[PDB]
């Protein structure tokens, strides 16, 4: 591995989560 | 460097997900 790491706050209500990810395996 | 972020946002169909390209280093 994933080429990308993780870093978002989830936020379903028609299936949005603000995704703010930064770079790094 | 602390640049280079993917920064993503899972948007459901009610826009169209997004993601802020600025990274400089
Ligand atoms: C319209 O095209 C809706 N697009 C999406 O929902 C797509 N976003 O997916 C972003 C994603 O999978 N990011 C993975 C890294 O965190």
């Amino acid at each position: 591995x994933k080429a990308k790491i993780i870093r978002y706050f989830y936020n379903a209500k028609d299936g949005l989560a603000q995704t703010f990810v930064y770079g790094g395996c």
